[PDB]
């Protein structure tokens, strides 16, 4: 693509000069790809740059008009010689930090960070999103942090850990980035991630039992829960109860199918029972005149 010029050392930097003009941005020179930024300085190592190939940031020299278009940006790695790493699969590289990113030929060595595995797309840019590796799903960040002036792209392409949203469904990656599935206890509470990994919220039927995960935060509930102007009792295991349930000495009746707590007179196998407005089963007394025995049965 670019020819007739020659690399030059000057002012502690490396430039590519052709006819007294410093190349800028993306250039392909004799089988290798380089990036010279907005004024010519040759880059090395980790770089967050506008994507190449369009023409708006390619084959340009400081003696030319630069289109105001603001192109998408992604991470790229350049060798210490400024040559782009044309990887389409994976590479072990040092964790992107503030010290080892955006540097240029002529600057001192960064500061060791820690080696990590980075995956790449078919155009040599760091890959983002979900990936399945060695039997597990990992989420490679697609977004950076904050906005405009204080925007931070460092997180992009990194393996996510802990609670993470996918832009929104929530997921939880373990200490090594592994996405959890099914029942998992996190911070002492239970969560159900099903088989796809997305966090369940609200009511969920799992293995023949009903459970209620916080409609917002997803954490499994237990004990008495007032849901939808109805009471339900969830065992310590979280599983919903149906039928008779004794809390202390007080009895309650959870609807045989839906599970909601009953109040008022109700029948169970022909026999009549009465529950107060709190659910407490009436026993050995009279209810509006009708006698109820020790089992709460309406006797004559
Ligand atoms: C793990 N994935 C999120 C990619 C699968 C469910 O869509
Ligand atoms: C991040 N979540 C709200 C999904 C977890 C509850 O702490
Ligand atoms: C069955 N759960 C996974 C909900 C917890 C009981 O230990
Ligand atoms: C457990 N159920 C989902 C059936 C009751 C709430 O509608
Ligand atoms: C006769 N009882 C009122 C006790 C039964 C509900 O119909
Ligand atoms: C036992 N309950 C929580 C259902 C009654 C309080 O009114
Ligand atoms: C189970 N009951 C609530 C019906 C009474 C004890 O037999």
């Amino acid at each position: 693509n670019t020819t007739g010029g020659r690399f030059v050392d000057k002012d502690n930097r490396k430039y590519y000069v052709k006819d007294d003009h410093k190349a800028i941005y993306w250039h392909k020179i004799d089988g290798k790809t380089y990036y010279f930024g907005d004024i010519g300085e040759m880059v090395v190592g980790w770089q967050y740059l506008e994507i190449p190939g369009t023409g708006y940031r390619d084959n340009l020299f400081d003696n030319q008009p630069v289109n105001e278009i603001g192109l998408q940006e992604k991470w790229y790695y350049f060798g210490q010689d400024g040559a782009l790493l044309e990887q389409t699969d994976k590479q072990v590289l040092e964790a992107k930090t503030s010290e080892n990113t955006g540097k240029v030929y002529g600057e001192q060595y960064p500061l060791s960070a820690e080696k990590r595995t980075y995956y790449f797309d078919n155009n040599y840019a760091v890959k983002t999103g979900w990936i399945y590796e060695d039997g597990n799903w990992y989420y490679l960040n697609k977004l950076g942090n904050f906005g405009d002036d204080s925007y931070n792209p460092l997180p992009i392409g990194e393996v996510a850990k802990g609670w993470t949203q996918d832009f929104a469904p929530w997921y939880y990656l373990d200490a090594s980035g592994k996405m959890l599935t099914d029942w998992q206890k996190v911070n002492g509470k239970w969560y159900y991630f099903g088989s796809s990994g997305s966090m369940a919220t609200g009511w969920k039927y799992v293995r023949g039992k009903w459970y209620y995960l916080d409609n917002k935060n997803g954490d499994m509930k237990t004990g008495w829960q007032y849901l939808g102007n109805k009471w339900y009792y969830l065992r310590s295991s979280g599983a919903m109860v149906t039928g008779w349930y004794q809390d202390g000495l007080t009895w309650y009746y959870l609807n045989a199918g839906n599970g909601d707590m009953k109040t008022g007179w109700f029948q169970v196998n022909g026999k009549w029972y009465y529950a107060y407005s709190s659910g407490a089963l009436a026993v050995n007394t009279t209810v509006d005149g009708y006698s109820v025995n020790y089992n709460g049965e309406w006797v004559q």
